[PDB]
């Protein structure tokens, strides 16, 4: 009856938006086994957190993690972060089941370089990770740009029928060796000629095995309302769950316009379960794409592989350095990657505050110049959103980014702080706990995190990020 570790005193918050509690947890093997008041339990260690909080850890529902978690275990963007838990495979794009012919088209590099896409089906991923583990677990989507590219040459059209009946086998082996669902990218350039009938012929596929379907809306900007009639669609025809990627109104024309992303969800039908989830910052990222210069806004390049000397750039002082137009400067610096404050603070406010909304860091792990969204994601919604601003209380928080995540990705067992569940936990400072990283600074790490354990081995102790490699692949 003796367990390894008992947390004494943290003010416990159990990840469902109740109240916290002040009481200890007992940790042994990879689970919670105890809560309560338990000094009359024997404990290999003893947590004093007197005056700290505990909350489950952090599960990012929306990153580009797929290749990192291989090239780089100990995770320390998302474990400094309070992050025990990442979903892969988002915007259309994963690492497998991927055969790569002549390169990896856009936006496959947001993952990685061409040779990492070594997985032909989903269990060589699996075994991948397998391998050394990670801080992190890992689930998993597959990406439906991804299944376009292993059938489709040309990219620019729609996939007939029969490369649809090819790429609807592939999905269903996918969920079968353990995927979670379908992500797709609609508005990127090797996606958007894929009309919504190609999306509609992979629900019954998804329905069959209970799996979600994700998605980068077709445009995020003024059309974004019929964008949005695109994802309810799927769960009106299939029942399926539906999750909207970076809920965003992205330009000058639609800044203020966050309360009609809001109403749309009120034109679902009989289904109610659609969800949805945003970064903390009025700022996007992404590789520099030309139908986003405008002077409206300032755009920060981030690398340049044709200028690397304007990297770290505002746009247009690069235009002005140059002696012309923002778009001509542009089309010369590509490829490149680049942050758009293009985002208005209210909207996102708002968007944040919404109760369906969970918390996605969106993080680009290649950049070499990030947006901060890759450090400071999670804090900067605990400590600069809900602390500093007020919108919402630190119960509500933590529940946006733990327990209502689990719940929509149905993760067994965690995101909650309830006996019987996974010790994927985080010890913090309610009163310091902050973002750190800046647009300038960008991988400045979290301040106010003590503790992080990934199924109850420490993977975070004062300031270190530590190799547990405890992390599991989250198989549906
Ligand atoms: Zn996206």
């Amino acid at each position: 009856q003796p367990v390894d570790t008992i947390i004494y005193q943290a003010k416990v918050f159990d990840g469902l938006g109740n109240a916290p509690v002040h009481m200890d947890v007992a940790i042994k093997g990879q689970q919670i086994v105890a809560l309560g008041e338990l000094s009359a339990y024997q404990a290999t260690e003893e947590v004093n957190a007197d005056g700290l909080c505990l909350a489950p850890g952090f599960i990012d529902v929306h990153t580009h993690d797929d290749l990192e978690v291989l090239r780089n275990p100990e995770m320390a963007a998302k474990i400094s972060q309070g992050v025990t838990t990442v979903i892969t495979g988002n915007c259309g794009i994963s690492a497998a089941p991927a055969e790569l012919a002549n390169d990896a088209p856009d936006p496959m590099n947001l993952l990685g370089e061409k040779a990492e896409f070594k997985f032909a089906q989903l269990r060589d991923y699996i075994d991948a990770y397998k391998v050394q583990k990670a801080n992190v677990n890992v689930a998993a989507l597959v990406g439906h740009t991804t299944l376009r590219n292993n059938v489709m040459a040309d990219l620019l059209r729609p996939a007939t029928a029969a490369e649809i009946t090819l790429m609807q086998q592939q999905l269903d082996l996918a969920l079968s060796q353990g995927a979670l669902g379908l992500s797709t990218g609609l508005a990127y350039k090797n996606a958007n000629q894929a009309p919504s009938s190609e999306v509609h012929a992979f629900g019954e596929v998804l329905k069959k095995h209970d799996a979600l379907y994700t998605t980068h809306l077709r445009t995020e900007f003024d059309a974004v309302l019929d964008a949005m009639d695109e994802a309810f669609a799927m769960e009106q025809a299939f029942d399926i769950k539906v999750i909207i990627s970076h809920l965003k109104c992205a330009g000058k024309n639609n800044w203020g316009r966050a309360p009609e992303l809001l109403a749309k969800f009120s034109e679902q039908g009989e289904h109610s379960k659609c969800s949805c989830d945003a970064y903390p910052y009025a700022a996007s990222s992404s590789t520099l794409d030309l139908n986003q210069v405008t002077d409206d806004f300032d755009i920060f390049i981030t690398w340049s592989d044709s200028h690397p000397e304007m990297a770290e750039q505002l746009l247009a002082d690069i235009a002005k350095q140059w002696g012309i137009s923002l778009l001509d400067a542009a089309k010369q610096l590509q490829p490149a990657g680049a942050v758009y404050h293009g985002l208005n603070e209210d909207d996102v406010k708002t968007i944040l505050a919404f109760d369906k909304t969970m918390i996605g860091s969106d993080g680009l792990p290649c950049d070499p110049h990030p947006h901060p969204r890759l450090w400071g994601s999670f804090p900067r919604v605990l400590g600069h959103y809900s602390r500093e601003q007020g919108i919402f209380s630190l119960a509500t928080a933590i529940h946006k980014m733990t327990g209502l995540s689990a719940a929509n990705y149905r993760l067994a067992n965690r995101g909650v702080i309830k006996v019987g569940h996974f010790a994927d936990l985080v010890l913090f400072d309610a009163d310091e706990i902050i973002d750190n990283a800046t647009f300038v600074e960008s991988a400045l790490p979290a301040s106010g995190i003590h503790q992080v354990w990934t199924n109850g081995q420490t993977t975070f102790k004062d300031k270190r990020v530590l190799p547990a490699y405890s992390g599991q692949f989250l198989t549906s």
